[PDB]
């Protein structure tokens, strides 16, 4: 979402305090990563069963 | 070396981490070497005679 060329108005004479952009870029976003786990532990006695 | 003493009461359940164990060392023996000697002394005269 840079869109530094919004319609607005249009009038310039190549100078006279040019629009002097306001650092439209570096609006970077971010997010985190989740971790999921689970165990399938096998009982000690109820093991090796058919 | 000598094997361990029979226990016979090995009824470990499935849900046990672990147990101990008797690891006997190798017993060592030893002896000594004897030195035997037999000497002989005969005159060259007798050695030459027949």
């Amino acid at each position: 979402d840079a869109l530094a060329s919004v319609d607005g108005n249009n009038a310039h004479v190549e100078g006279s305090r040019a629009e002097d952009g306001e650092m439209k870029p570096t609006v970077i976003k971010s997010n985190v990563t989740q971790i999921l786990r689970k165990v399938v532990r096998v009982s000690d006695t109820a093991n090796t069963t058919a």
